[PDB]
């Protein structure tokens, strides 16, 4: 499809077996989702933005899908105020920005 | 052009005569560059990220290109991390999300 940007790119994502809203967010390098207690192996990790830093656990290879486009990589979880699906997993998409 | 996201979707800007790199964002409704000498009034104004919020100098009707399309529309000035182009500019330059 074609997203336009008058009103923010939110989509439904599942992960983790739920359904949440996110952001298509080319300014991020990463994922970053809210807090959820996914399972398996998780390390600390400290990712900043406009504001500051935030502490969020790093998990890799997890499943999320995307307006029904599957994508496998890493998603940080912490107290994000907003879910943001990041160019790692925007490029397994096929997402592409065009002007 | 169409820009993918294997890299930062960063380009060159022109701002107040002075070129500029500045990233593409949307996740930004606003526009957010670093600090900067610019013309005419402005008024103080916060805004929130990742991390909390920041004092920035809110710049109206600014005259700026992105990537060789000219746009003139509010910018903010502030300690942001890095030079971003939000959607409120993004919109009038024609960028689309597309996958
Ligand atoms: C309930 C709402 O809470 P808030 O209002 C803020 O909500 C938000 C917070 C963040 C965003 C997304 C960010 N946009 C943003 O900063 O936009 C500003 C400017 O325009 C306004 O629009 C929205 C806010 C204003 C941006 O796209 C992406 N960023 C990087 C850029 C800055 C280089 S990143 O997030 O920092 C980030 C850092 C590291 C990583 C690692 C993993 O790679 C991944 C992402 C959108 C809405 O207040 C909170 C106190």
């Amino acid at each position: 499809p074609q997203i336009t940007l008058w009103k923010r790119p939110l989509v439904t994502i599942k992960i983790g077996g739920q359904l949440k809203e996110a952001l298509l967010d080319t300014g991020a390098d990463d994922t970053v989702l809210e807090e959820m207690n996914l399972p398996g192996r998780w390390k600390p990790k400290m990712i900043g933005g406009i504001g500051g830093f935030i502490k969020v656990r790093q998990y890799d290879q997890i499943l999320i899908e995307i307006c029904g486009h599957k994508a496998i990589g890493t998603v940080l979880v912490g107290p994000t105020p907003v879910n943001i699906i990041g160019r790692n997993l925007l490029t397994q998409i096929g997402c592409t920005l065009n002007f």
